[PDB]
């Protein structure tokens, strides 16, 4: 257990009241329950109806005539450093009803009249009569203990809330309501709460949480950030979705999609990569549409439970803070139990769990604009106060970033806390060609210093919108089938392109396919993600300085989707390029006027010691399409010839075949280093392959890593040879739809890395050819596999031994290999001589 605890709950406390007061059911004050839900075992429903909100609690009643004010006091049994207090009293005058929310007819919200209590005060101390009392909070005019002085600044009443009220130990910080620095404590044994009900002599106290430490040695402090996210410290996020089943008080940790667990996902990660990974707790459709009491209870219980399990395993955590515009801010939806977030609870999670790091937001604007901005503004402030971070994932059709800045509170929060805020793409709607513009916006936002970084969320839902079987269009298959169809190597190609643009966050869905099921690692995870991510961890991406230095043009405004065609590549929806010649092309959205953005970018460049790029409005005559190619070709020299993607960056060539789902070979012809400048490497690749090449520099050697890992889904998924049920319906006794269960069955039984007996190795044994032509050489070069992807349990090879043909009379050496997966090749004994016929590395006339 972490050092910050609810002492009121953990200790054997004594509860008392003043003379002429009656005390009833004292144990309810410190039972950890603020909601008194009764039907947890049946999904918080009795029949088809959500259970009512029924408020129970410790009742204190004045029996002194004409004097309704009461107090209740807790003796913790010893003096402890206290940091936070949470007080909740009866919220509703009478009983609240369950009425219509947002969206109308599905969302549910409590309705009724809320109580605003008066003459509320909180006093703590180390004498039982509190003659040494210190004021934590004071509203109205309750008579304090003898020896405790009236405070100068007095609070006014507030409306009681579902989560209660939160108090901290700095009276000068908003009269005790203002959240303090981690570890701001006062030592006390006795805690007294004063309250007067506006109607009558009785107050029901539903909970008094008193959070502190066992001793002063355990008191925490804010000594720096919880993590660094940058080119030298990249971060992979894996989403841990609730399976939508949970019961408050259950012994076992929350079940995740695909028979996964929080601890299980963490322990599946290779040890050397754990420091660059985080788990995102996502509530998914847990208690979806539920009214306030059920929503808040389940949001809190699910996240706390995940945090605790993570804490025991040493796993850092992000929480889903906001999706589907489901926020407690005015106008919010109830599409998710994030609707019932209590910002006091979110603060508590950072104080209680040292492994709590970040907040995640995605997919809001289809459902509402300003509510998710208002909520994100508050959560960004909280995250950054604790040295944490905030990630916002979305595709930008053109108004995503401008919507964010159009909200005054979010704009202001970004100005103060922007260094802890990260924008990552999300290519779910792959059929809209906004992938490349999104990356440009997000890179541009970072480059100019409005945000702390950028990155990627690649979603296999992208495949659903366009394709099915290999080389085929969507056809008439179920969407859960098409979800499974994406080539594994393509995920690596996407990672490579994000890396080259100085991206620092990497995340993938559908998690049960890309990371795995049943706490195992999937084929994608094992043979692509973990391999390439290890390269990214050990070979830092370009810094902001390096991006700035290589960038000759920055655009301003809402760049056209189709701008990239005939430049870096046609937007495919899959976040890949035809060439690396121009980089990502940073486009700064309208964070301010062109002049304001220009000044900001110049300041950022100056700070890095770099020449500022020129800023052009997207509408500039030079970017028209006739003149755009001329303008960009004059700024950025050609590096290689051919139709494959290639980028040379700091001595290393990065390549891929850039066809998403068309079976075409592509090539790249590279000028090689050394004394002989006519030296050439031609690479030819079939689709779904990426490559990293490093020359020795003296023209004698080179190392090549290639990866073209692709599982064939044609028979198992699309022909459906095992007769799985791919539909959106529930089957008898199931809380998960058939389509999902089928994905899980595929991953558990039919596509298993190192498949044990009775399970199938992945369908990955059909190999494809990569060829390398080296010219002009005097003698045959030497090739060998340093390391290669090993067989699954079926014994079938993932590569064949490389073959070298060398022609004496011409310079040409041809190296051929067949792979499905990764190999590290080493080529040595290269003796280049002058080649008058060497391919010219230049543009066409
Ligand atoms: C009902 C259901 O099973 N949903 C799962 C599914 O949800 C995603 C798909 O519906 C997809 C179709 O193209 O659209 C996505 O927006 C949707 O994502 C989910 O909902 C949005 C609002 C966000 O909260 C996302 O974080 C969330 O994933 O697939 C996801 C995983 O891709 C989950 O399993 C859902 O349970
Ligand atoms: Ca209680
Ligand atoms: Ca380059
Ligand atoms: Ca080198
Ligand atoms: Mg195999």
């Amino acid at each position: 257990a972490p050092p910050l605890v609810n002492l009121a709950e953990e200790k054997d406390v004594k509860v008392t009241v003043g003379e002429n007061m009656d005390l009833k059911n004292a144990d309810l004050l410190t039972d950890g329950d603020k909601y008194y839900l009764q039907h947890d075992a049946t999904g918080n429903k009795e029949g088809n109806n959500w259970e009512n909100y029924q408020e129970q609690g410790t009742e204190v009643t004045s029996t002194a005539e004409g004097k309704n004010g009461v107090w209740v006091q807790v003796d913790l049994g010893a003096s402890y450093p206290l940091e936070v207090i949470n007080l909740k009293r009866q919220v509703y005058d009478g009983q609240a009803t369950i009425g219509n929310g947002n969206p109308s007819g599905q969302g549910k919200r409590l309705k009724g009249t809320k109580i605003s209590y008066k003459n509320t005060a909180i006093v703590i101390g180390n004498e039982e009569d509190l003659s040494d009392g210190q004021i934590v909070y004071y509203e109205g005019n309750p008579t304090l203990p003898d020896g405790v002085k009236q405070p100068e600044n007095v609070s006014k009443p507030y409306e009681e809330a579902m989560g209660g009220q939160w108090f901290y130990m700095d009276y000068a910080n908003k009269n005790g309501l203002g959240a303090t620095e981690l570890g701001t404590t006062k030592e006390a044994r006795y805690i007294r709460v004063y309250t007067e009900n506006p109607k009558g002599a009785a107050v029901k106290f539903m909970e008094l949480g008193i959070y502190g430490y066992e001793n002063e040695q355990d008191v925490q402090s804010q000594d720096g950030p919880r993590r660094v996210i940058d080119n030298e410290h990249p971060m992979m996020i894996a989403t841990a979705y609730s399976n939508d089943v949970y019961e408050i008080g259950q012994e076992e940790g929350p079940e995740l999609q695909g028979s996964n667990t929080v601890d299980g996902r963490w322990n599946a990660i290779p040890d050397d990569l754990k420091e660059n990974n985080v788990l995102l707790l996502h509530t998914n459709n847990l208690r979806q549409f539920a009214p306030d009491h059920i929503g808040q209870a389940y949001l809190q219980a699910f996240h706390e439970h995940g945090l605790q399990i993570a804490y025991e395993q040493g796993a850092p955590i992000m929480l889903l803070g906001l999706t589907a515009a489901a926020t407690p801010e005015n106008g919010g939806t109830q599409y998710n139990i994030t609707a019932d977030m209590d910002y006091g609870w979110l603060d508590l999670m950072y104080r209680m769990y040292p492994n709590m790091q970040g907040v995640f937001n995605t997919e809001n604007f289809w459902a509402g604009i300003h509510p998710p901005c208002e909520g994100s503004a508050k959560m960004l402030e909280i995250a950054d106060r604790f040295g944490g971070f905030f990630v916002w994932s979305d595709q930008d059709h053109g108004s995503t970033v401008t919507n964010i800045v159009s909200n005054a509170n979010m704009k202001k929060a970004l100005e103060k806390h922007g260094d802890a805020f990260y924008l990552i793409y999300k290519n779910t709607s792959s059929n809209q060609p906004d992938d490349l513009k999104t990356s440009s916006f997000f890179q541009g936002s970072w480059l100019a210093g409005y945000t702390g970084g950028w990155g990627m969320l690649s979603d296999t839902w992208a495949w659903d919108k366009q394709f099915s079987k290999l080389w085929q269009g969507a056809g008439s298959y179920n969407n859960w089938q098409r979800l499974c169809g994406e080539p594994e190597a393509l995920l690596g190609m996407q990672m490579m392109s994000t890396y080259l643009g100085g991206g620092v966050i990497y995340t993938f869905e559908f998690p049960e396919i890309v990371y795995g099921t049943s706490n195992t690692n999937s084929p994608a995870n094992t043979h692509v993600l973990t391999e390439l991510f290890r390269y990214i961890v050990n070979h830092p991406a370009p810094s902001k300085k390096e991006i700035m230095e290589e960038t000759k043009a920055v655009l301003y405004g809402n760049v056209s989707s189709d701008f990239y065609s005939g430049l870096s590549g046609k937007p495919t929806g899959f976040q890949i390029y035809e060439t690396g010649r121009y980089g990502i092309i940073p486009v700064i959205p309208t964070w301010g006027t062109r002049a304001e953005v220009t000044k900001k970018l110049i300041q950022e460049a100056d700070k890095l010691g770099v020449t500022p790029p020129n800023v052009l409005d997207v509408k500039d005559k030079n970017l028209s399409g006739q003149a755009k190619q001329k303008y960009f070709k004059d700024l950025y020299p050609i590096e290689y010839v051919g139709n494959a993607f290639a980028d040379k960056w700091e001595g290393t060539w990065y390549l891929y075949n850039n066809k998403v789902n068309t079976n075409e070979k592509q090539h790249a012809i590279l000028p090689l280093e050394g004394e002989e400048e006519s030296a050439r490497l031609k690479v030819e690749m079939e689709p779904h392959e990426f490559m990293i090449m490093n020359e020795s520099g003296d023209g004698t050697a080179m190392d090549i890593t290639l990866n073209n890992y692709r599982v064939n889904k044609d028979e198992i998924i699309f022909d459906n040879k095992f007769g799985l049920t791919w539909t959106g319906d529930f089957s008898p006794g199931q809380t998960t739809i058939n389509g999902k269960l089928s994905v899980y069955k595929y991953m558990d039984e039919y596509n298993v890395v190192n498949a044990p007996e009775g399970k199938l190795s992945p369908e990955d044994n059909e190999l494809r050819t990569t060829t390398f032509e080296l010219t002009k050489l005097a003698k045959e070069p030497k090739v060998q596999v340093v390391k290669g992807q090993q067989p699954d349990t079926d014994g079938q090879p993932q590569y064949t031994e490389p073959k070298v043909e060398f022609n004496e009379e011409t310079g040409k050496a041809v190296i051929t290999i067949q792979t499905n997966g990764w190999v590290d090749l080493s080529i040595t004994g290269l003796e280049f001589v002058y080649d008058e016929n060497a391919q010219k590395i230049e543009d066409e006339p």
